[PDB]
């Protein structure tokens, strides 16, 4: 992290506050129970239709530290007003969780606002809050409700492209593929701000996987292919990464992780070229979800016409030089 730049040092907000990164821009963290123990969310000053108030972006998984922290924002760090929709970059739970509980006002009801998000990652969450992967994980080597437990029945759609007046700034849509359906980044360029969501975080790479819903997909591709939507923006862009710590240096991390991951992928290279390997062979060299990333690896060296596949009398499907 030493190449980039962190404009407020050891800065974090407390939980239960904020930190204006940027003017009418707070930054708010929410723990999080897993090896990723936090996400960063956002307040943005507003106003739509005349009144004033605030625009969520993003909004913890459902819990009872994240809902409390967001009561007590609401109670001490909105200045009485309220918040006139919620914004979300993307259907993962920890974006996603609590959207349809703060739509509706949080604990005492407050208000009652639309939820805005893509189409693809609105549809997907639907999908998956609506809940095989046995034969799937078989052939290559081998709850989601708990955190949305409920999902806004409506929505505003977001797409690519789209100008969002977010007070005093225009955030435009920047659509990101690879690490969910149709992500949203939204872009303020007068001033060079990037809420980035997953799709660029300075210390952790952004999870790419292969599941069994769409078997032959090239997520890693697609990731890599969206990353240029970020490397030709400003240097001096301020970025609000989901996780992490806002920085500047975008170029410099993308610079990082198209490196990062010809690294892996090469690994992979050296793997099949020794001998077929499958999904599962593969995860101890590259590091139930591993299998999916190593996929993501293995199905952009074959979609490049690196690798052949053929699934093997006990039923694996393997990867292995033409
Ligand atoms: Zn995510
Ligand atoms: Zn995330």
């Amino acid at each position: 992290e030493h190449q980039l730049d962190y404009p407020f040092a050891d800065t974090l907000p407390a939980a239960g506050d904020t930190f204006e990164v940027a003017p009418g821009v707070r930054w708010l963290r929410m723990p999080l129970p897993f090896s990723l123990d936090h996400i960063n969310l956002w307040l943005l000053r507003d106003e739509i239709d005349g009144q004033a108030g605030w625009t969520i972006v993003d909004c913890g998984i459902s819990s009872e530290a994240i809902r409390t922290h967001w009561e007590q924002i609401f109670d001490r760090h909105l200045d009485g007003l309220p918040v006139l929709r919620v914004l979300v970059t993307h259907c993962h739970p920890d974006h996603f969780g609590l959207a349809n509980w703060l739509c509706e006002g949080g604990d005492q009801g407050r208000w009652n606002v639309r939820l805005w998000m893509t189409l693809g990652e609105y549809m997907f969450g639907c999908l998956m809050a609506a809940g095989a992967a046995a034969d799937h994980f078989a052939r290559h080597g081998l709850y989601y409700s708990d955190l949305v437990p409920a999902v806004p029945p409506r929505y505003r759609r977001l797409r690519e492209g789209d100008a969002v007046k977010i007070g005093a700034r225009t955030w435009r849509v920047v659509t990101g593929y690879g690490h969910s359906p149709e992500h949203c980044a939204l872009h303020s360029e007068a001033d060079g701000v990037l809420i980035s969501g997953d799709m660029v975080l300075p210390r952790i790479s952004t999870n790419v996987s292969v599941f069994d819903l769409e078997p032959e997909a090239n997520p890693l591709a697609l990731y890599l292919e969206s990353l240029g939507r970020y490397e030709t923006m400003a240097p001096d862009t301020l970025v609000l990464p989901s996780h992490g710590k806002p920085f500047r240096g975008v170029r410099t991390r993308i610079a990082q992780l198209r490196a990062h991951h010809d690294a892996r992928l090469e690994e992979v290279r050296v793997a099949c070229a020794e001998k077929p390997m499958s999904a599962a062979g593969i995860v101890p060299i590259m590091f139930t979800f591993a299998l999916g990333e190593a996929l993501a690896h293995l199905n952009l060296l074959w979609l490049a016409g690196e690798l052949v596949r053929e699934h093997g009398d006990d039923g694996v499907i393997r990867y292995a030089r033409a």
